């Protein structure tokens, strides 16, 4: 529920730990959705846990984003609801919006509620380049 310790069985497991206190901390307000600069980057080579900070806001989008948004072709935005403190590592669905598809890709991320009032968030890479994982700023 609350800690990471690994894939069992498998050279990656590891000492658990609580991923409100190891994670990687990014503030990028080019990830914002209503960033539309013409650079276009992409979160392949994302691992582990992440939080959001800054300018570009501090959770991921719960609805879809516009494409060509967040620096990125193709925005990534969370079709679920973000959880309370308390609900432990949730698994949920994000979503990438491309030709005329709210969600052309898909993949698996994890979201935690931590003391202190933030999120946190675990993406593996992205399924297709360019896309990246957006953050709300409102
Ligand atoms: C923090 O997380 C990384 C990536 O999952 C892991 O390799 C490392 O062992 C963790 N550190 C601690 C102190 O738990
Ligand atoms: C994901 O998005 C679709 C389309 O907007 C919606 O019907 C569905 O309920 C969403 N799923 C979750 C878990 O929010
Ligand atoms: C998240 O849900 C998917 C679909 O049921 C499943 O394949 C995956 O193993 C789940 N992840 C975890 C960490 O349980
Ligand atoms: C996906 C399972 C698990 C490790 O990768 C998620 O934190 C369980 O500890
Ligand atoms: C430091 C994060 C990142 C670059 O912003 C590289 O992994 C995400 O794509
Ligand atoms: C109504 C806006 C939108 C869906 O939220 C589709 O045009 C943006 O991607
Ligand atoms: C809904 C009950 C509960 C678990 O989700 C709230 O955190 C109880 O611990
Ligand atoms: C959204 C993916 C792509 C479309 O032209 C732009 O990065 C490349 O296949």
């Amino acid at each position: 529920l609350d800690l990471d310790c690994g894939a069992p069985g498998t050279p990656e497991a590891h000492v658990c730990f609580d991923p409100c206190q190891n994670y990687t901390l990014l503030d990028e307000p080019f990830r914002s959705t209503e960033n539309s600069a013409g650079s276009q980057g992409c979160d392949k080579n994302m691992s582990g846990w992440y939080r959001f900070v800054g300018e570009g806001g501090v959770r991921m989008s719960e609805t879809c984003v516009q494409v060509h948004r967040c620096q990125t072709d193709a925005p990534m935005w969370l079709n679920g609801t973000h959880p309370a403190l308390g609900d432990g590592i949730t698994n949920h669905t994000a979503c990438a919006h491309w030709s005329g598809n709210c969600c052309f890709w898909k993949t698996e991320v994890l979201v935690k509620a931590c003391p202190g009032g933030y999120h946190v968030y675990r993406l593996e890479g992205t399924p297709w380049c360019n896309l990246r994982y957006c953050t709300d700023p409102s």
